[PDB]
Formats: C-alpha cells, structure tokens, sequence
C-alpha cells in the first residue's frame, strides 16, 4: 500500500510505500503527487472550543491552487476529503484561518492510493 | 478482507475476517473496533414514507459517544457514513428516533478495513 | 481490480477487469452493475462558467429510476459519488440538465470493485 498522514502532534509527516513512492511531503500539512491514480483523502478538524480571536473560523482544503474542501464549523469534528483521481505535480494542503482555531493533537490528514 | 455489516432483514450481523478479528458485533446496529485502522463505513437509511408518530425524524451514527452523522430527511434514501481512522476500543452505533421512522427491510450499515 | 470510467472528452467508456465482468457499459455515461458487491463512485462536475441558456443548473447522478446525488453548483467543480453496495442489474447514470451547463474535457464519473 502506498498511505501518508500527517499529524496530529506530535507527529509531522508519516509516509509508507514502495519505491518509488507515490506521493511526497512538501512541508506541514502539503503533499505533492507522484503518481497518477484514484486516491481516498481522509482525516479530522478539531475545532478549539475556547477560540475567541478577530479571525473568523474556516479550515481549506486545497488541490494545488483550487479549495476543494472548505470546513466553516467552529463546534463539531468534521471529516475532511473524499475520494479523487489525481494527477503527477497535483498538491493538497490544508489551511488553517489561525492556527489556534484548531486542535492539532485531534487533527490530521492522510491519502491512500487506491488504484491506478 | 475484514467487514461487516448489521441488516437489513432478516440480517442482523454478518462478519468475515481473518483471526484476530478486526471488529465484534456488541448489540443490534452496534460494533466494536478491534484494530487500529482506516475504515469506511457505509450503508443507508430508507425512511418509512407514512411515519406519522410524535417522535421527530432522526437517524443518528455514533462514533463511541460522539454523533458522527445526523440523518434528518423523512422522504429521500440517504447514505450513512465516509472515512475513518478508528482505534482499539472505539464503537460505531446507528441509533433511531423510533424504530418505526425507517424500513429495517432497506436500512443498513457496515464497515470494511482499508489499510492499516 | 475491476474498474471503469467514462470520460473526459477524448475518452468515453474505459474499462478493466477480470472475467467475467464487474460491470458493463450502457452508453454514453450510463453503466449497469454485473455483480453484487461494496463499490465506490467517484468524479467530478466542471461547470461550464459562462452557461447561459434557459435550463436550470442541474447534474443528477440515479441509481436505477432514484436520484442518489443532485449538484445545483453553477460556479464551482463538485465531486460525484460515495460508497454504495450495489446489485446485479442495477444501474448508474450521471444527467445534465442541458450538454452545455457542463465541462466535458473536465468531467467524467468512474467506478471501483471494492469488495464482496
């Protein structure tokens, strides 16, 4: 299986797979892709319930320039993801509006390759 | 493959894996997660067109004590479910406002284990 | 694996599977489900940003007669699909409310066998 998740704390990026792998980290929270295929993103944002700054609460989700995913709910754990066929050079990145509106030893992302 | 899935009738759970398993049935509509994991949970429910009791309509999915999912359309088939990376100990239940606000011969959920 | 996709523009249906078949193509978009089994619907819809013709917006993805996904998003590219067990002899089929409201060299709807 080719898989990579990053967090939550105190973990960073985790990856696993053959060579060559199918996907690689470009930093925190962004993952470029490098092979073509149907993947499955998956993972949770947990929402700092004591969030009280000037920014309003959204968390991105992003394929390469594009949001995909836009998470708007300042109580609830909500799943982020779904399923996509991506291409080689494709990223996905996760935004945070403050990274304080968060809590990031409840939150993460991963990808598996599920096909080619 | 592990999996199982709880109805619709005459069903209630049905499993197959290897040993150890990767979950146990605990009650009607209601399991345990055996293995660390990332699993998708699916299914639907079927809302019974004439429900004409006080109760209002509602269809819950629990991950342990935690609504996951929250089905509120009395006319339309809905999924129930996505992806999730679950843990030892965790349990998935599908809980009704009333037995009778659904069609247990059309309603159904179940789980498979993608990768660990 | 036992997959199929149609499109994008230049591609209609592809397939791949073992024999015998999982699936078989219809037509144009249209698939019917040759064995019982737990599969995933994927895609996208790219809107056609400057449609301007009398139509509503709307793509309807059905299951047999039933409509399991309606996108009513006029601006922004949606996935199609989720998780369904599906039957033998059932059918999918993704409709455009006019062939125009559409992005066909960047839309396209696939499938994958996941288990029995």
């Amino acid at each position: 299986p080719c898989m990579a998740k990053f967090g939550p704390l105190p973990s960073k990026w985790q990856m696993a797979s053959s060579e060559p792998p199918c996907v690689n980290k470009v930093s925190d929270w962004k993952l470029e892709i490098l092979q073509n295929g149907l993947y499955l993103i998956y993972g949770q944002v947990a929402p700092n319930a004591n969030y009280n700054d000037v920014a309003p609460f959204e968390v991105r989700l992003y394929k390469n320039k594009d949001m995909i995913q836009t998470l708007t709910n300042k109580s609830k754990i909500q799943n982020v993801g779904g399923t996509y066929e991506l291409h080689v050079g494709d990223t996905i990145d996760l935004i945070f509006n403050s990274e304080h509106q968060v809590l990031k030893n409840n939150t993460y992302w991963g990808i598996i390759l599920l096909a080619n």
